[PDB]
């Protein structure tokens, strides 16, 4: 969407957003 810095960061942030919350008891 706006990968001007770090490619596919739009999707990874969403992935991390879940991790830094409760990624099935992983990546706290």
């Amino acid at each position: 969407a706006l990968e001007t810095q770090k490619p596919n960061h739009l999707l990874e942030e969403a992935l991390v957003a879940f991790a830094k919350k409760g990624n099935l008891g992983g990546l706290p």
